Formats: structure tokens, C-alpha cells, sequence
């Protein structure tokens, strides 16, 4: 019930990320606070269409910035935040906003 009123692209992705089977491609990470792209290219390649219709990276990222995520950075993988998309609290999600 929690995602009744989510944008459906949140909830899709709140839901691949959660989703054991594809952890080999994006995973959660940073105890849960952020998620991690293994590897843009494959990800791109062989989930983006499976679960968003298309194989482009640039428009998912797009997709990110509009709702707000950041990205995280060290002092390939690519890493992703949002202060309200949280390993097991999707309860959180409708908090996410549209630029
Ligand atoms: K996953
Ligand atoms: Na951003
Ligand atoms: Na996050
Ligand atoms: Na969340």
C-alpha cells in the first residue's frame, strides 16, 4: 500500500534494488542508505529494458536527478542516494519529489 501514490518509476526501482535475484547488478549499499550500480554498461544492457523498456543509462540517471538522488563519490560501479529511498522502508518513498 505504500506505493499506491509512489511514481512508478520509484517503485520499480525500489523493488529491482530489493529484488535478491538482481543484486549481481545493483545492489544495496552503505548499510542500506545508498544502492550501487555494478557496472553501467551491463546493467544498461540487461536490466534497464527488463524493467523500465529501454537500454539507455543516461535517461535512467536523468530519471534520478529528477526525483533528486545524489551521487556518492570515494575521496564501472556508479553509486546512488536518496535521503528517502532506504533498504526495506519503502514506507519512505512517498516522501521522494518531482523537479
Ligand atoms: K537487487
Ligand atoms: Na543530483
Ligand atoms: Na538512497
Ligand atoms: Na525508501
Amino acid at each position: 500500500h505504500h506505493h499506491h501514490h509512489v511514481p512508478a518509476f520509484l517503485s520499480k526501482l525500489w523493488t529491482l534494488v530489493e529484488e535478491t535475484h538482481t543484486n549481481e547488478f545493483i545492489t544495496w549499499s552503505q548499510n542500506g542508505q545508498s544502492f550501487l550500480v555494478l557496472d553501467e554498461q551491463r546493467f544498461a544492457k540487461e536490466i534497464l529494458p527488463k524493467y523500465f523498456k529501454h537500454n539507455n543509462m543516461a535517461s535512467f540517471v536523468r530519471q534520478l536527478n529528477m526525483y533528486g538522488f545524489r551521487k556518492v563519490v570515494h575521496i564501472g560501479p556508479v553509486e546512488f542516494q536518496h535521503p528517502y529511498f532506504k533498504q526495506g522502508q519503502d514506507d519512505l518513498l512517498e516522501n521522494i519529489k518531482r523537479k
